[PDB]
């Protein structure tokens, strides 16, 4: 959403997120042919929390993952990504709850949205739910 601690949050088009900056139609349609090309891959967007103040910004959003792979796995390649120390906090959010040994290939299947791909956020902390 567009709201973060009591402020509405406006930006330029290009600096919204994935799902403002692209259509749905468009979305649906390029999970639909990377399914097809990668079908032993899960297709992920990675981004960074609105609010986070403390993380750096991960030069990409759009991620192919092997299926097996598990998500205390990415979480380990996007830590090592982002060049930090084991002791700075770092949560990967699926639906606003973190990762974990399940295969992303179940998450996938359980958590994945609409229009086909898995939706992430990273931060610094966790939020209360």
């Amino acid at each position: 959403e567009d709201e973060v601690d009591g402020w509405l949050i406006i930006d330029m088009p290009s600096d919204r997120p994935f799902k403002q900056r692209r259509s749905f139609a468009d979305r649906c349609k390029e999970v639909q042919q990377i399914r097809d090309q990668h079908p032993s891959k899960i297709p992920v967007i990675i981004e960074r929390y609105k609010g986070e103040k403390q993380l750096p910004v991960l030069d990409k959003t759009k991620f192919l993952v092997p299926d097996h792979v598990n998500m205390s796995e990415l979480v380990k390649i996007i830590r090592r990504r982002l060049q930090l120390n084991p002791t700075q906090a770092f949560f990967l959010l699926v639906n606003q709850h973190s990762m974990v040994s399940t295969p992303i290939a179940d998450i996938y299947e359980q958590e994945k949205d609409e229009d086909g791909f898995l939706y992430m956020v990273y931060a610094s902390q966790e939020t209360f739910g």
